[PDB]
C-alpha cells in the first residue's frame, strides 16, 4: 500500500497553533550550527508566461538530524510576478515528508502559509534573544500576509506589544491591515512607521534602498525580512548584525548584504544560531541598532513540518489520500 | 480557491490505456532537439537509513512547448535500496503540472508507474530507430517493476518478440517474472548467460560498480543501459555506436559511469535520440559490434507524458478535486 498524510492551509494553521514553532526554529537553528542540516542546490525553471511575466518554480530539499530523528522533506513554491495583478498571492505550493526508512513521500501540506510562519517564527526567536528586553510596540513596512503571520506570532509571544505602527506604499492595504490585542497606526510615511517604535520589520518586495541610520532610535532593532530596504550604512554603524547562515547571505550578491561582502569586510557580529549554542554571545541595543539580516533556510521549514505533521497525527486532523486506489 | 487535480494510480492506468507513451516521449524528444523545452539541472538529497541501505529523493523539474502548447511541471521519484527486501517497490513519489500563467500546481498523479511507463517508452522508441530489425528476443537483467512494464510494452511495440531471457541476483523474483502473455521466459543463473541468449539487452539492476564487458555481446548486439552502471569503460570505447538523451545531463552527474569517463576525456558519442529523431544525425543499427543507449532520464518527458495523462483524466471526468486551503 502507498498512503499521504494530506494537510491543507487550515489544517496547518489549526496545528502551528498547537505547537511551540519558536521551539522548533531554535532546535533546527542548533542542528543547523553544529553542521546536522543539509540544504542542497534548489531545483529552478524559470519561464514566461502569455502576461510577458517572469514565473518560476523553486523545489527546495531538505535534511535535518535534529533534537527528535532525522527528518527528510521537500518545499516547493511556486511565484508569477502577475498574479497580484489578477487577485492571487504571488506564491504558491507544497511541502512534503519523506520516510526515513522507505524514502515514500508520506506527508503532503500546503507550504505558502508554513514559508511566511517559518519567517515570523525566526522573527520573534531573534527578538527573544537579540531585541530590547520589553518592548511593547512593533512597526511594519507592508502589510500583507507576512504582517498577519507577524502580528499573530506577536500575540503569542511578546503579549506586551499593543500598538502596531504600519506603512504600506498601497495604502489601502495599511488601512484594512487589523493585526492579532494589537492597536494599528496607519502612518503616512515609512520614516514616521519607523520612529514610532524600537522595533521594525521590514516585509517589502522592494529592490531600492531607502532606510538610513538616522531612522533608528538609539536601543532598536530590525528584522530586515525584505532584504533591500537597509541602506549600507546601517550594516557598517550596526551596535551588531546576526545572520541565519553568511555563506547563503555571501552567495547571493544582487542583496545589500551579500553586495558588502563582495566589497570587503563587514561587521557581522554572528549567526542566531551561535548564540543559541553559546558560540557567539547575544548583543541586545542600548547606543544603536542591532540588525537580523536572516535570507530564510528551507530546512527550518522542514522541522516545522515535521513538527506539524506529528501534532496532526496525534490530534486526528487531515485526510489520508489512497495513492493507488486498487 | 487553490484546486488540485489528484490522480491516483489506478487512475493514472486508466488515462494512459488510451495513449502511445512511444508517440509523446518522440514528440518531446524532438522538441527537446529543437530546444523547445527547458531541463533544469536535478534536485539531488542522498542519505543513508537505520538498516545502512542508501536512500535518495529526486526533484527533477522541466518545461515542454508543444503538442498542447507550454507545459511545466516536477517528478519528485524517491528510492531506498532496502524497499525490496520488506516487500515494497524500490520507488515512488508524485508529479505536478503547474498552470502556465499563475504558476500554481494544479495536478498532483502518483509518478512511480508512469515513470517505469516513460523508461520503458523510451527504451522502444530507442529499439524502433536503433535496434536490429525483427530482432524476436530481448534478455533483461533485474526482473521488478521496470522489467513489468518493458514486457507491457515491448508485446505492444514489437509483437515479434516471443522470448525473454531474464536474470535477477534473487532467483525467486526471475521465476516469478511472466511478462505479457505473448511472452515466453527463460530463466538464466548468470546475468552473462543472460546477455548471451539475444542481441538485445536492458539492464533494470541497483548495481553502482560495472561488472558486464565487451566479450559477452554477440555481433550486431543492443543494450538499453537503462540502470546506467552495469556496463564497464570498454564497452563504452568499443562501442559501434553510443547514443545518448542529453549529453549535458549525463557530464554532469559523474556518479554514473558515462558521467565519469566524459570527465576522464573523449569518449566516442555518437549522437542523440533526439538527433536522430530530427535528422541531426544518422540512425546507427548494431551489425559487427554492440550500439550503446545510455539515457540518464529527462525530466520533460514525465512532464510530457503526465500533460497527456491529465488531459485525458480531464476528458473522462476522472480523479478527485482537493482543496488545499479548506474551511
Amino acid at each position: 500500500s502507498e498512503e499521504l498524510l494530506f494537510l491543507d492551509r487550515e489544517t496547518v494553521r489549526a496545528c502551528v497553533a498547537g505547537v511551540d514553532p519558536v521551539e522548533v526554529v531554535e532546535s533546527v537553528l542548533r542542528s543547523h550550527a553544529a553542521g546536522r542540516t543539509t540544504l542542497p542546490a534548489e531545483g529552478y525553471l524559470p519561464w514566461e508566461n502569455d502576461q510577458g511575466a517572469y514565473c518560476r518554480s523553486i523545489a527546495m530539499l531538505g535534511a535535518v538530524d535534529g533534537e527528535r530523528g532525522p527528518t527528510y522533506g521537500i518545499k516547493l513554491i511556486n511565484a508569477a510576478v502577475s498574479n497580484p495583478s489578477i487577485g492571487l498571492d504571488r506564491a504558491g505550493g507544497c511541502g512534503f515528508l519523506f520516510d526515513p526508512r522507505t524514502a515514500r513521500p508520506v506527508v503532503l501540506a500546503e507550504a505558502a502559509y508554513l514559508s511566511g510562519l517559518r519567517t515570523a517564527a525566526y522573527t520573534m526567536a531573534s527578538l527573544r534573544h537579540l531585541g530590547p528586553v520589553g518592548f511593547d510596540a512593533v512597526s511594519f513596512i507592508g502589510t500583507g500576509a507576512q504582517a498577519r503571520v507577524h502580528a499573530a506570532l506577536l500575540a503569542r509571544y511578546f503579549p506586551a506589544v499593543r500598538d502596531l505602527h504600519v506603512f504600506d506604499t498601497e495604502r489601502s492595504r495599511a488601512e484594512a491591515f487589523t493585526g492579532a490585542g494589537h492597536t494599528v497606526h496607519v502612518h503616512d510615511t515609512a520614516e514616521a512607521a519607523v520612529r514610532a517604535s524600537h522595533v521594525l520589520v521590514t516585509l517589502t518586495t522592494v529592490d531600492d534602498g531607502y532606510i538610513p541610520h538616522d531612522w533608528f532610535r538609539p536601543g532598536s532593532f530590525v528584522a530586515h525580512v525584505s532584504l533591500d530596504d537597509l541602506l549600507p550604512e546601517v550594516f557598517f554603524k550596526s551596535e551588531a548584525l546576526f545572520v541565519d547562515d553568511l555563506e547563503l547571505i555571501r552567495e547571493n550578491p544582487r542583496r545589500v548584504l551579500g553586495a558588502l561582502l563582495a566589497d570587503g569586510d563587514v561587521p557581522v557580529t554572528g549567526s542566531l544560531g551561535g548564540v543559541l549554542t553559546g558560540a557567539v554571545a547575544p548583543v541586545r541595543p542600548r547606543d544603536g541598532v542591532v540588525v537580523s539580516n536572516p535570507f530564510g533556510m528551507a530546512v527550518l521549514d522542514v522541522g516545522l513540518l515535521a513538527e506539524v505533521a506529528a501534532h496532526a497525527r496525534s490530534a486526528g486532523l487531515g485526510t489520508t489520500l489512497d495513492l493507488l486506489g486498487a
